């Protein structure tokens, strides 16, 4: 009885090996569970087209990039978990959605941002100047086509003023939230995870709302109230499935203490290796 | 005793790749034995240097890097500098505000010193952030929130709105004296002992080509260029490039590749003797 493999999705600003990020996810995961196969998403062909295209590259192509990744990968066939690290939570999120198969059997997201962001106070990594552009970017127009399409923060973007403009206009996060429409296939296929777990990170500030890390968000019409998931229409239309995974025990709430990805090996070992063996 | 060398490198590149950065260091401190060449890294990390290369504003690039050479002590005495596509006309930049301390030859290697009016390739693995910057720079490069951040719109040169770019340009409007005559950029300038130009003649990058030897696109349309020597910047001489070119301060390369595309044999025959 073999250990099943884990895929990990890095955030943005980030890599897929970068001994100091990923690269010591692995290292840790491997110590614990031997002869674990850790596949670290790769969108690019060097590491620092890894980390541009994780602001530049639209994600509904990185999703079908890694989606032919997944389906070319034999160590997968029968079954991974998959691990996504801030923006990588929802985009593995929408792998499971999207392409079912090969399965993903747990999902953990840690520190996604399931209803997206409405600010962007700070980039991890030394990212400085080319988050100050984003953000310019994002505040001055997020929902046209020209950055819809070629800046990866604006696509996932929600804007809980005004709502019904992010709902015409996100061509990433409306579509995997069931905005515009319920794709059943979705739903299903959410629903066929064993587990999805979520880590939120108390003292978070980078990501706004710290709610969406526990797909919860401002509440409508304004930005200053969040409210939970099991608040939201998401949720009580059950557009998702989210509710009837609620009910049947395959959602995980989890917390800690710190920033942004800011985990002890302690807490790590003690909540996620237990979903990982 | 020889004059230590600076290098500024281009955009979507860093101080020290291997493959690019690198290898320039390496070969010429094999050729030039003992040399002290500085690699300018605008950054904490290789990372943060590459996307600054995008996003951080060139003037405050350029009061950084010469405040990093007054600092430096191997370049009291005077020193030589290279500047690799961008780097080019950020190393002028640097000849014409921070004469202290003295820059002896610059060596423009795919320079835009008349800047670009166009984006339709960039360096290395890159193609995305490029797709990004190209759509911005022809949709509003001369807005104030884009000019201060973006370093691309800081050179984007409008040839049908000149007006416009005399106007707004932050850096190469006022490095090129656009605005008036800065009377120390010109006495700055024709202080260097040569001022070298290096063209790539198959360049698919450098919109248009001839903007690395300091030509452009005539004024008022964007299809035909006219060299250097032919500009208002030359007639009128507001950077004294035409006293330096009569007084043989000049000197124009040309050479069959695309851009930064140069052997080994060409480079050691060519560059190094300024060196």
């Amino acid at each position: 009885p073999a250990p099943l493999p884990l895929v990990i999705w890095h955030g943005m600003g980030d890599s897929c090996c970068n001994p100091l990020s990923m690269g010591a996810i692995k290292k840790m995961v491997e110590k614990k569970i031997p002869g674990i196969y850790v596949l670290s998403l790769e969108i690019g062909k060097t590491l620092m087209e890894d980390v541009e295209n994780s602001f530049f590259l639209n994600v509904n192509s990185q999703v079908t990039t890694v989606c032919q990744a997944l389906a070319k990968d034999p160590k997968l066939q029968q079954g991974y978990n998959a691990m996504g690290f801030s923006q990588g939570g929802q985009f593995l999120r929408a792998v499971a959605q999207r392409c079912p198969s090969p399965p993903m059997i747990n999902l953990i997201s840690v520190g996604g941002q399931h209803q997206g962001v409405f600010g962007l106070p700070r980039c991890p990594g030394e990212s400085s100047h080319i988050c100050d552009f984003i953000r310019k970017t994002l505040n001055a127009g997020a929902y046209s086509k020209v950055v819809q399409e070629r800046l990866v923060q604006a696509e996932y973007w929600h804007d809980p003023i005004k709502e019904d403009v992010y709902r015409n206009h996100s061509i990433f996060l409306a579509d995997i939230n069931q905005e515009r429409g319920i794709n059943e296939s979705y739903k299903k296929n959410l629903m066929a995870l064993k587990k999805f777990v979520m880590v939120k990170f108390l003292n978070d500030s980078i990501v706004d709302p710290v709610d969406s890390e526990w797909f919860g968000f401002y509440r409508s019409g304004q930005a200053k109230e969040t409210i939970p998931l099991q608040e939201t229409s998401l949720y009580t239309q059950d557009r998702l499935g989210l509710k009837e995974m609620d009910n049947a025990g395959q959602l995980v709430f989890l917390a800690t203490e710190g920033d942004h990805l800011q985990l002890s090996e302690e807490w790590f070992y003690a909540h996620i290796i237990p979903f990982l063996g």
